[PDB]
């Protein structure tokens, strides 16, 4: 047993759920390594095709859940599947899902994502089978197809597209995009950056494959697909099927004349699904936003767009000093417009007020039904206003279940070109 | 071993190897992080407390290059051949001063520690009386408060011996304002303070019962039922909160006490306890304007400023609180600085917090550090501290947590 409490309601909540947890989270008994990004390197299997030894028991225990999942365990069918498992290994050296572990595996990875604020949906997720997908122009076809459900006229749907599975590593299905749809960033002759400044190196690796950039600051970038181990391949997003909207503020009209806008997809699109010992190493994945994601980080990091300096100009605000607080001043005003500018087109969104009382709800209804809910305090709590907001003040044990997201390595260090 | 640490808006590298010294749990495990736990959860023998002694004894006589040296295994004999017929031992005033430094320099949910070495000790070990403790702790508010050029000071009264007859300061800290509860269900005055405000009443307190009154100290010594004194008001000085831009705003009647003095820690060094140990610094703005004034369960005062403000309070997503946040922590600013009563803001301090990191990480071989405490409740990412990977674990001397008093204490009168 496991207790953490709420610091501003008194409420606590017992931990039995982290009993079932698998990997290594960093810690130890003696340093805490819960702001490390990266803290582990823990894999359920080694790095390239495992022995029988290795993959078989990660199945089982996938299986094994998923039966009992669903008030079964010892059934006939859960026996039979074993056993077809079992011969599969055997004679391919890997397995294959049934659709319904398919989705139980995605619902469920979403449901383990201890980084993710938004989980109160996780039971409501679309998820497109495209295991036969095979080169990359049918790649292209299951990504633009995703985003047009997901997009929905601006009505957001959550999907996740399913690529095949890792073989033996060196047939990797892939984007190489981060996101499906962010912009490109240019490095400037005087040395300053234009458009995005995290994706410069990315962008480099698109013209050098023979885009032709339009050089602006808010260039979609086209997608880089690599299926079956090949070499990848550009492709550009049909512009309708990418919802865009312009950033005006509901008193400041002078905010348009910034010339601001953001898309309304956040797509993750570099992550790996593990479920059961296999690894889909394409599988992309859409929700919503909330609003800080593009007002204070998007907009506002150093290391991004760095806009606060623009938009303080404009506010007339006393710049000379950090404790004018002028920063923290354009920075409320900035995320106010993205709110009210997604909203006035009729763009999913959510703010950070909303969310993070949602997310409490959901912590709630897992501990009640689950008996534990994973949760990274650092990453849940949210970038600006932290402590007006529910999580600041919720204590919350972080722990690594399966099925789950993983991060994988950037494929243009690893990928051997033809 | 070596532990990398990144930053992620810099891509500055740097490599812990301090941690390997650390010896006391953190709360996690290794399949399960306790990172946002507060407090992730009675006297020593003679056999716990010898190595105890002799590992700080060891890094004293190291930190003055003079590991090995006749005065140094000399000292490590005394201090055995007390612990042996006392049970106990006595630290030299140079090794109390260089332990409460070096609790504050391990203080890893502290963001001020760029200013650890300038700390001004205060030996109160010679103290007996709840009366002496008074006397004490007016010497160390003045000295502290300076006038408002705050600076930074510890008090160390005598440590525990049989757990029986400990010194505490009641008080969570030296100043504070008090809670009423209202028959009607609100509250007057801080809501935080309302039962040690009870406990006060219950002592004989005679309150004002006003939104901002200085709460006594209530000072135990020697394991003595505590006692009750007035800090005299010429001491606690206190800042009005007006607005540079906002005529209204000193009509909200809001004011705060410059002197932040935490007095309810433990302070250990070498195996020694000293379970009462008040010291104080200068404000960061946040932990006033967003936390005091803005937390649901303190002050609460984000509905009256909003309403001040004109802001559409009827949709969360209008930011009316993040908007009203921010106005109040610029006049908490904008009142210390036109007083000329030190304080910092979160831009500042976490600034200095990165450089501090940095030049430990280059002398010392790390800086143990706790983001989850480390990073301010406004603003977060906008700071350089949210960008900045950090290693938290627990190194001695150190300052702990200890029960509030009146959950142990064994009352002696009628
Ligand atoms: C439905 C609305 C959703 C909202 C509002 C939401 C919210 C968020 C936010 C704010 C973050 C932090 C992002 C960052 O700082 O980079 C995040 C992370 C994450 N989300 Fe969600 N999310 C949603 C849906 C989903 C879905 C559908 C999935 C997968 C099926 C998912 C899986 C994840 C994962 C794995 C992370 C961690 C990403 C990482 O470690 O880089 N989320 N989410
Ligand atoms: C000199 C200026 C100082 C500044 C600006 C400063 C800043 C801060 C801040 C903002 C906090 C967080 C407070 C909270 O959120 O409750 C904190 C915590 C802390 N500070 Fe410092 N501090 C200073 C001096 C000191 C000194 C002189 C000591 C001891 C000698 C100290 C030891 C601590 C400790 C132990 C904590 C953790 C308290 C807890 O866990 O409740 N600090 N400091
Ligand atoms: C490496 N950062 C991950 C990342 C970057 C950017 C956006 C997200 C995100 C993803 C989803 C599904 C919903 C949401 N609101 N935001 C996640
Ligand atoms: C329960 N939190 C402890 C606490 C509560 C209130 C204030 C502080 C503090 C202490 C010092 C020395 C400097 C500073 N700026 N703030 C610490
Ligand atoms: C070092 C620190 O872990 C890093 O900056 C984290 C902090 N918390 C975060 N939280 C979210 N949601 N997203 C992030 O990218 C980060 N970055
Ligand atoms: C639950 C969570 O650990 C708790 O609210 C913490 C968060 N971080 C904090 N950080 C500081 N500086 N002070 C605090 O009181 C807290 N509270
Ligand atoms: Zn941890």
């Amino acid at each position: 047993f496991l207790k953490v409490k709420n610091w501003e309601t008194e409420v606590v909540l017992t931990d039995t759920l982290h009993l079932k947890s698998t990997l290594e989270t960093g810690c130890t008994e003696y340093i805490c390594m819960g702001s490390i990004m990266h803290p582990s390197q823990h894999a359920r299997r080694p790095e390239d095709v495992a022995t029988k030894d290795q993959l078989f028991p990660l199945a089982k225990e996938f299986i094994d859940q998923y039966y009992s999942s669903i008030k079964r365990f010892g059934s006939k069918a859960h026996m039979e599947r074993l056993e077809e498992v079992n011969k599969e290994i055997d004679t391919t050296s890997t397995y294959q899902l049934k659709d319904t572990e398919l989705i139980y595996g995605a619902k469920h990875a979403w449901r383990n994502a201890s980084r993710c604020v938004g989980r109160i949906q996780w039971s409501k997720l679309q998820v497109f089978d495209a295991r036969d997908c095979t080169t990359a122009h049918g790649m292209f076809n299951y990504i633009c197809n995703h985003v047009k459900y997901a997009t929905n006229k601006g009505n957001l749907r959550s999907a996740i597209t399913i690529f095949p599975q890792r073989t033996d590593g060196k047939h990797d299905f892939r984007v190489w995009n981060s996101q499906l749809i962010r912009y490109a960033g240019y490095k400037q002759p005087d040395g300053s950056t234009l458009g995005d400044p995290a994706n410069v190196q990315f962008t480099e690796i698109c013209i050098q494959q023979g885009w032709k950039p339009p050089r602006g600051r808010f260039d979609v970038l086209p997608l880089l697909l690599q299926a079956n181990g090949n070499d990848p391949e550009l492709f550009q997003i049909p512009p309708e099927l990418v919802l865009e909207v312009p950033i005006r503020h509901p008193k400041f009209e002078w905010f348009k004349d910034l010339g601001l806008k953001w898309y309304g997809l956040p797509a993750v699109s570099n992550m790996l699904l593990e479920i059961g010992g296999l690894e889909f190493s394409a599988c992309p994945f859409s929700g919503w936003y909330m609003g800080t994601e593009i007002g204070v980080r998007d907009y506002c990091d150093n290391s991004r767009y760095n806009i606060l300096e623009e938009v303080a100009k404009k506010m007339n605000l006393d710049m000379r000093k950090t404790s004018s607080l002028w920063k923290d001043q354009a920075l409320v005003e900035i995320n106010i417009a993205v709110l009210y500018s997604f909203q006035s087109d009729k763009v999913t969104i959510v703010d950070h007020h909303s969310a993070t009382e949602s997310f409490i709800k959901h912590m709630e209804n897992e501990y009640r039904c689950r008996g534990g809910c994973p949760a990274d305090w650092v990453w849940i709590v949210p970038p600006m206003s932290g402590s007006i907001t529910p999580v600041f003040h919720q204590e919350m044990l972080n722990y690594r279940l399966t099925p789950s997201f993983e991060y994988q390595p950037d494929p243009w260090n690893t990928h051997v070109w033809k």
